């Protein structure tokens, strides 16, 4: 009834995951092979014809911003958004402002020496707006327990700790982000989490890879 | 009570005004200069620092997308979203879509010859995906009245013919995209957006001179 098209090793896949299981919803998991892509994921997305998909019902749903939303609707026990109004605004707000930054971390696939050095520093600079005005002294964005905040920034642990090993470079640090790195290992301690992540050497292979053909 | 911080000729200022009168919200408009910034908009926006913002019993709401969320969810009656989620999903990712694609109209202000006339096709391109997957046969993208989808496309109506007017260009022409410049002209015609639109000569004023340093 719920199937799911989408890469093992894709951050944007886990998010779906994550909120498909912290909602108790059964799902068939379609791996997508990126160089032979089905007739299916070019019919249910035909603007971007990439993954993760959301198919329920015969009917898709695209972005996984857009997918957490319709889970979050469709499934409203265990929420994963607040109920007040401003609350939730304040999520949405730090979901977006992460996904206009899911830019700058392309740099450190791409730069090397001091231009590197550079793009460390200014994603530095982002996860500390993130930790200061986002988390604050919270255990979690969400609070006691995880919420689509935290599903949106899980990137920042397995897939970036990858990122940083792949490139030489230290972007997410205790000295530096104690909050942001607090957070980043409980994050990664919860159990749906930790039952649900890619196997690290699998996707540190991945990122040294993806860094290879970006130079 | 509610205040609105931005620009007399941002599209994305008035997105914000059309979903306030549309719910009958009561507000404030604070001109907000752009050479010398407030206090209020430097602490209540310290993250991009720019207009709109809204701000409700003193807390700030920015970024038009965000915002129309909360107005949505702030002010219920005479909604603005539909309530099945699978309908909402669709309009978030319509939105997005635009959000996305809200780059390659900027190439209309940089390119010149037969790379401005490349940056024009591509824009035609996005806009023809909208018509055909998002509008289809239906009056609005909300259907028989204006939505959020509808707010967001609204910059598509004056703006993009300013754009059209600067630059020399032929994005939303009836010949290419008959059904979504018939929208377009029903868009403006509904009254509440003809009595909330900047005036064309001024707009257009504005989108020679920001063509002109862009080049
Ligand atoms: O943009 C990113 C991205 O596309 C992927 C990715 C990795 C593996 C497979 C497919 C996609 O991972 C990220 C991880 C990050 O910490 C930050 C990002 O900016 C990204
Ligand atoms: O990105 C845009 C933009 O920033 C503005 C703008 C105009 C005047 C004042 C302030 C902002 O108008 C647009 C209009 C469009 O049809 C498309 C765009 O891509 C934009
Ligand atoms: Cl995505
Ligand atoms: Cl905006």
């Amino acid at each position: 009834d719920v199937k799911l098209h989408g890469s093992w090793v894709s951050p944007f896949n886990y998010r779906v995951i994550w909120a498909l299981k912290l909602k108790g919803v059964e799902f068939e998991h379609i791996v997508e092979d990126l160089t032979n892509k089905s007739e299916l994921l070019l019919k249910y997305n035909p603007v971007y014809k990439k993954i993760p998909v959301l198919v329920h019902g015969g009917k898709p749903i695209a972005e996984s911003l857009v997918i957490l939303e319709y889970i979050e609707e469709t499934w409203p026990e265990n929420p994963l958004l607040p109920t007040d109004p401003y609350e939730r605004a304040m999520a949405r707000f730090w979901i977006q402002y992460g996904a206009t930054k899911t830019a700058a971390f392309g740099a450190l696939f791409r730069a090397s020496g001091e231009e590197l050095e550079k793009a460390a520093k200014e994603v530095v600079e982002v996860l500390r707006v993130l930790e200061e005005q986002g988390l604050g002294d919270k255990k979690f964005f969400g609070g006691d327990s995880i919420n689509l905040v935290d599903i949106s920034f899980g990137l920042f642990t397995c897939w970036l700790e990858a990122i940083e090993e792949a490139a030489g470079v230290k972007v997410l640090e205790p000295s530096t982000l104690p909050r942001l790195h607090a957070w980043a290992q409980n994050f990664i301690e919860v159990p749906l989490i930790k039952e649900n992540i890619p196997d690290y050497d699998k996707l540190l292979l991945h990122m040294k890879g993806v860094r290879e053909k970006m130079m």
